[PDB]
């Protein structure tokens, strides 16, 4: 526990002094080896010496005052819910909207002077402006405007000073929990405090000693010493806890240095102990450095409370109150309002601004003397009051009278920061680094058997091979990315304050990658150049080294900057894909630079990677002759052959040659030539360097945070216009015990737990965090899975049958509905699922309208659920969750677990008087409380309470002001409940884990012992001698109700739809018009096979697109639907097969449109004289394909947790298929260990059969520099010399078949013949059409096989 520099922390900060300044020596208030120390003074010390240095101006302490603040801002419309139809209109009607709007007024004018020291607490009902002030109040008024009157003064200082000069110095933090999960506290905080050292200063200590020391004092203040060497974890992360969390940001804005601070979600999250330990750092700070501090706060707890100095009380955006903490409470009691015995004032002024739980004054009202009601009348009172008086006479008394260290240490610090991000995070390097590798040694090894001979049959395999290596070392930097958008939030809270320049942290982003990134240029590029045997050379070698080096240092700087400019990885997704193909597509071997198309010539102008194996292509073949592999006229006839009387079979062979100059043959295939070697790698570093600049001033200026009306959404149709079942048995449970053995060898968790729910009662379930509340429901509600149950559960003395799951109902703490449904659609849902099949839908829609009505939600009945930002609110979704449960009519219970937790005390008073009305209605309630105030705690008829460990301690109705359970607990030795206290603070405080968790005695015992156990014990027995289909509906309605929520789910997702059509339409038309009529010549045959293959390179970003939608339904699934058994696994996985099939084909349809016809198959089908045929077969392919991608989605996505492993797995799985597809290393040439990957990888069919269906049955046209030239024999034409040549290798044409001087010769004569070579043959497309729909099927079912294993308990 944290106790605000209690003399423990004053004896620890003597001793770092002590080690500080003995090492440094290697007035007494201040020194700290004599005696008369004060540890107070030491630390205060270090404020000026951070704070007064003679060459910074800023102030020593920031007070402000404000007058006349009125904040407003843009009139909050409703949103109608953005469909994949409506959604191109509302952006044209945006883009209007934006180019070429009434107000509404957030805050009314308000007054106010918070002095230095002072800690203020914002009161007010959420929505009340809490936010808007302390953003107004801290000048961070983005997203709405101040009005003309503010008069806002930092102590001499106007809001335009600081804003400019002195920002950083006034904070604003909407939440104290932005992180980096990954670092230990102490990392975290000394990386801030060597930013902060005033080091031009300091002497006798060094700079680094110095920070130690820094940050050592800050974790001794703020209560983290025991986390120096923690990770300061993460929701996700395991490591400090929360409150520990919000105390390293408080200790780091404490290192940081600011005056005034604005904590607007302070104690989010946090139980009263962590809550008030985080006020309590607030104030340790508040006297320590003079800063003067507000906070926005729910619940706050009275010893909270009296740490403030000041109240500000809000209504409405009207100010009520604003003054001394302590005399809030009196002056709402001359006003009229009374405050009931047991209330915290915090509380207390929160509630007079709610119609329905001030308590106004009888007296006054037997006088008839009038009372302010409405918000409106409360400020008007107010600036009457005298105390408004007091304080205009004090807030115009106050009108009237960039980084400490350089740029460069700036980015070492935080080059540092990052190298210890990396090591305390290896595993996601050391996988990075692995999988490149090992990516690396496979490709390699698949061209290891091909590249030893050396010939000329080797040089398609060697542009593969050096395309291979230039794409993997470009695109091996591309997962950093992440540790970008890791870091953005942490960036961006560091700029809001004065702490380094974003250059220095996007600088020293990119400088701590370059280790990785040469180790894995260095093992990457070793394995794959030794295997796929390039040039031996050692100087060649280390040129293609500095090449690839080259090529990842651009992309990574380009991606950089690409990803800069979005602000999640999915938006950055599409257009990051987009450039990926061209890049990749324009890099000269998927289409040589001869054969590009005027329209698109400048992309590879424009290429890095373009020049880049240019240079490699130059490098490679440069200067070394190949010997040749096979001559065009060959076998017996051709036995005595004069040199100049033969070729070899490649585009730079000359008659008469050995060999071919590997110079002449890229010059004649891809136009390389030697002059261009180094330019490539100029250009490269011309990239590297100004896309490295580009991403520098894009991370230093393109970034904001702007505020947003709470708004509904709404769907378009419902903008264009704008009883219950009674519990019917008694429940009951005895000697219910649990055990576990997962954290222990049977670890018991409920002890001996007994007791009832009846109709009609409401049933509190009390108990410090622990004591499984939470289990003693869920063992109720037969919800667990682990552990062992003993002791019986009945219903109505009868054990509960196997159809219980669906007689309660049980509203989960953290609800979870579908984002894009609305509410009525999700409460028509759960009834539609749950209620008796026998019922009819028009019963079920009249019941869904009763609770409807029962619940006071028509004014948003027709509501978007959406996120928590927008939608419904905390408030709305608790209520929908309980609507959802309750319209399922639960015939027996409804279990709530912490339905008040994470609300305020006006909304967890609405929840109480909610779950009252019903448990009137004639419901049987049974929910879990947490720390409830005294006025909640009146409503609960029964009271439940247990210890750690599920031990129970006291069973009995409560009664009136908890008088009952007062009297049992004082008449067995308890101290006495003060007429102020709380009844559940104080009986935890009895016996439990409060703050002083210290009882005299056990008091399970007591219970059992007691006369209470008896009374309930003979009950019990009573209820058991009183005691004289696993789902609501078929799995075929389930799977439609499901699906039809699905497709609506899609439908409502424009991004998702959107993204993935847009993507299929960018790549695959810029796929078609490159290859744009690539024609029949032999290099055109290839281009279109490399456009087949490019084809397929849409799998990636599809069906990362797709898993997040899995993923969403499956949380809902799991979370909510599984336990409820509102539907089964079945209906769950059929509904994500059915629904994202048609898409799929839907999208193939398109790109099928737009990729057949411009690349020129059609054109090829019909002169084959088989148009339609080919035209349907390769229509079928294109959505088999996007069918296929989706069922692989679902397949990786079915086992895995998280989205992206499961996109890491397909990509793997996906780069195997493509890799060894036949296309970049032809079986034939692949080592015969490959061979079983080149049959069972699906894309080998996929990609032989379109091919054989794009340009199968035509004839080869060879383009000039195609054609073979040579001479024939004396006396004898190229056609009598070529003739038996033909007669044996039945294919090849010449020219002129009677020339008799030289003579043209075309390899191949019909396309049939290329593509046997690629081993594709038209008679075989639709077997291999079957293949890959076998392949499909086969998807589908191992990944409902695989949900089933990993997931389906
Ligand atoms: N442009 C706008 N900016 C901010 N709020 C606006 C705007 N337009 C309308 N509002 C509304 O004004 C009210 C101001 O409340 P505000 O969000 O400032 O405090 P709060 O919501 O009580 O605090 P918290 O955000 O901590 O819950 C909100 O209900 C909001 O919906
Ligand atoms: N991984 C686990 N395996 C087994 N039991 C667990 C595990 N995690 C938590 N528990 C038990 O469940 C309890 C958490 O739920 P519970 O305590 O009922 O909620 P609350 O703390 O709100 O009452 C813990 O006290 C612990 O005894």
């Amino acid at each position: 526990n944290y106790n605000g520099f209690d003399e423990h922390t004053e004896a620890r900060i003597q001793k770092l002094a002590r080690t500080l300044t003995a090492q440094s020596m290697q007035d007494p208030k201040l020194d700290p080896n004599s005696e008369n120390f004060s540890s107070a003074a030491w630390v205060k010390n270090m404020a000026h010496l951070s704070a007064a240095d003679p060459d910074f101006y800023k102030p020593y302490s920031l007070g402000c005052a404000w007058k006349n603040l009125s904040a407003s801002g843009a009139s909050a419309d409703v949103a109608y819910q953005s469909t994949v139809v409506n959604i191109p209109y509302k952006i044209l009607k945006s883009g209007l909207r934006k180019f070429q709007t009434n107000t509404f007024q957030i805050l009314k004018p308000m007054d106010g002077c918070l002095n230095p020291g002072e800690l203020l607490v914002v009161l007010g009902r959420p929505g009340s402006g809490c936010t808007t002030l302390l953003k107004s109040i801290s000048s961070n008024t983005h997203g709405f405007d101040l009005g003309a009157d503010t008069k806002i003064s930092y102590s001499g200082y106007s809001g335009d000073d600081i804003k400019k000069h002195f920002r950083g110095e006034v904070v604003y933090n909407a939440e104290a929990d932005v992180h980096l999960p990954h670092l230990t506290v102490f990392e975290t905080l000394v990386t801030v405090a060597r930013l902060k050292t005033p080091q031009n200063r300091i002497k006798g200590v060094d700079r680094e000693s110095y920070a130690n020391h820094l940050a050592e004092v800050a974790m001794a203040t703020y209560g983290l010493s025991h986390t120096r060497n923690t990770k300061v974890g993460n929701d996700i992360v395991r490591g400090v806890s929360g409150g520990e969390r919000k105390r390293v940001s408080i200790a780091e804005v404490s290192i940081c240095g600011s005056k005034f601070q604005c904590w607007d979600n302070a104690t989010r999250g946090l139980d009263s102990a962590t809550a008030l330990e985080f006020i309590r750092a607030l104030k340790t700070q508040a006297d320590i450095s003079n800063t003067s501090a507000t906070v926005a706060i729910y619940q706050c707890s009275q010893d909270a409370y009296d740490l403030f100095n000041k109240v500000c009380v809000l209504d409405d955006g009207y100010q009520i109150y604003y003054g001394p903490a302590d005399k809030a409470k009196k002056y709402f009691e001359d006003m009229g309002y009374v405050c009931p015995s047991r209330q915290t004032t915090a509380d207390f002024l929160t509630s007079v601004t709610s119609p329905s739980e001030r308590t106004l004054n009888k007296d006054m009202l037997k006088k008839g003397i009038h009372i302010p009601q409405t918000p409106k009348e409360m400020n008007d009172y107010w600036v009457k009051s005298p105390n408004y008086k007091e304080l205009m006479k004090e807030v115009d008394q106050r009108l009237l009278n960039p980084y400490t260290v350089s740029y460069m240490m700036q980015v070492k610090y935080l080059l540092i920061r990052n190298m210890w991000r990396l090591r305390n995070n290896i595993g996601f390097t050391l996988f990075m680094i692995l999988g490149n590798c090992s990516m690396a040694l496979i490709l390699g090894s698949m061209f290891f058997k091909i590249m030893k001979k050396g010939d000329t049959s080797t040089f398609y395999f060697r542009g593969s091979a050096m395309f291979f290596a230039i794409l993997f070392n470009a695109f091996s930097s591309l997962l950093e990315i992440f540790s970008l958008y890791e870091a953005r939030p942490i960036t961006e809270k560091h700029r809001t304050y004065s702490l380094y320049h974003p250059s220095a942290d996007a600088f020293a982003s990119v400088l701590s990658e370059i280790p990785s990134k040469l180790i894995i240029a260095v093992c990457f590029n070793i394995i794959f150049y030794f295997l796929v045997d390039f040039r031996r050379n050692g100087g060649v070698f280390f040129f293609y080294l500095l090449i690839n080096i080259v090529a990842v240092f651009s992309m990574s700087h380009l991606f950089r900057c690409v990803g800069s400019l979005t602000k999640t990885l999915s938006e950055a997704m599409v257009p990051a894909s987009m450039l990926l193909l061209a890049l990749s597509m324009y890099t000269g071997f998927a289409i040589p630079k001869k054969k590009i198309l005027r329209w698109s010539k400048w992309i590879w102008y424009i290429n890095p990677l373009a020049y880049l194996f240019e240079s490699l292509l130059i490098n490679e073949f440069h200067g070394i002759k190949f010997p040749c592999a096979e001559y065009v006229p060959r076998g017996p006839a051709y036995a005595n052959i004069s040199s100049t009387e033969s070729v070899c079979t490649v585009v730079g062979a000359v008659p008469g040659q050995d060999y071919v100059l590997g110079d002449d043959f890229i010059r004649g295939t891809y136009q390389y030539y030697h002059k261009d070697k180094w330019r490539g790698f100029g250009i490269g570093m011309a990239y590297v360097v100004f896309f490295f600049f580009v991403y520098l001033f894009l991370c230093e200026y393109n970034e904001g945070a702007k505020q947003k009306g709470e708004i509904l959404v709404f769907p378009r149709s419902i903008v264009k216009r704008m009883g219950l079942s009674k519990s019917e048995a008694i429940f009951h449970w005895r000697n219910l015990c649990y055990e576990v053995q997962i954290k222990a060898e049977t670890r018991r968790i409920l002890n001996n737990v007994d007791g009832w729910v009846k109709p009609g009662t409401l049933t509190a379930l009390m108990g410090a965090s622990g004591a499984g509340k939470t289990t003693l429901l869920d063992c109720l509600a037969e919800r667990v899975t682990m552990g062992v149950i003993t002791g019986d559960i009945l219903v109505n003395g009868i054990p509960r049958d196997k159809s219980f799951p669906r007689s309660i109902g049980y509203c989960q703490q953290q609800d979870l509905h579908l984002k894009t449904a609305t509410v009525r659609e999700s409460l028509r849902f759960s009834a539609y699922l749950r209620q008796p099949a026998e019922v009819s839908i028009e019963e079920k829609n009249r019941y869904v309208e009763e609770v409807i009505k029962i619940l006071e939600m028509e004014k948003y009945a027709d509501a978007v659920v959406g996120v928590a930002g927008e939608g419904l609110n905390v408030e709305q979704r608790k209520r929908l969750t309980i609507g959802v449960e309750l319209t399922a009519k639960p015939k027996l219970l409804v279990f709530l677990d912490e339905p008040t937790s994470g609300l305020d005390s006006q909304t967890a008073w609405s929840i109480c008087q909610l779950m009252k009305k019903l448990a009137n209605h004639g419901q049987a309630i049974l929910c879990t409380i947490h720390q409830p105030s005294a006025i909640l705690m009146q409503e609960f008829d029964r009271l439940l309470f247990m210890q750690r460990g599920g031990k129970t301690v006291y069973f009995g109705d409560l009664g009136e002001g908890c008088k009952t359970m007062i009297d049992y607990f004082e008449s067995h030795g308890a101290h006495k409940c003060p007429a102020d206290a709380n009844p559940a603070e104080w009986m935890l405080e009895v016996v439990g884990a409060a703050p002083g968790s210290h009882a005299n005695q056990d008091y399970y015992e007591v219970w059992r012992n007691s006369e209470e156990y008896r009374a309930v014990q003979s009950e019990l027995d009573w209820m058991e001698r009183e005691l004289p289909h696993e789902f609501s509906q078929s799995i075929i309605y389930q799977t439609k109700l499901v699906s039809i929520r699905l497709f609506q789910q899609y439908w409502r997702s424009p991004d998702y739809l959107w993204s993935k059509f847009i993507l299929t339409i960018f790549n695959q038309l810029f796929i078609g018009f490159t290859f744009f009529k690539a024609g029949t010549s032999l290099q055109g045959l290839q281009n279109q096979m490399l456009a087949v293959f490019m084809f397929t390179v849409i799998f990636n970003p599809i069906l990362q697109q797709y898993l997040p939608s899995f993923v969403q339904q499956r949380d809902l699934y799991e979370a909510r639907e599984r336990p409820s058994r509102t539907f089964s696994w079945i209906s769950f996985i059929f509904a994500q097969i059915f629904v994202e099939v048609p898409w799929n084909i839907l999208a193939g349809t398109i790109a099928y449109f737009i990729y057949y016809y411009p690349i020129g198959f059609y054109s090829n089908a019909s002169a084959a004289g088989q148009l339609h045929e080919r035209g349907a077969l390769f229509w079928l392919f294109s959505c088999a394909f996007y069918v296929y991608v989706g069922s692989m989605g679902l397949l990786v996505i079915s086992f895995n947790q998280v989205a992206e492993s499961a996109a890491n797995l397909a990509s793997l799985l996906f780069t195997m298929s493509l890799s060894f597809c036949g296309v970049m290393t032809t079986p034939s040439a692949m080592p015969r260990f490959w061979i079983f990957m080149y049959r069972v990888s699906p894309l080998t069919y996929f990609i032989q059969a379109l091919l054989a269906v794009g340009v199968a049955n035509v004839d080869v046209k060879c383009a000039d520099y195609e054609l073979l030239e040579f001479t024939p024999p004396s006396g004898m034409t190229c056609g009598q010399y070529m003739e038996p040549y033909l007669q044996l290798a039945k294919t090849g044409y010449l020219t002129d078949e009677n020339a008799t001087d030289t003579c043209s010769f075309c390899q191949i004569s019909t396309t049939n013949d290329y593509l046997a070579n690629v081993n594709s043959f038209y008679s075989e497309r639709w077997r291999n059409y079957g293949i890959f729909i076998c392949y499909i099927a086969f998807n589908y079912i191992a990944g409902v096989f695989f949900y089933w294993l990993a997931r389906v308990p």
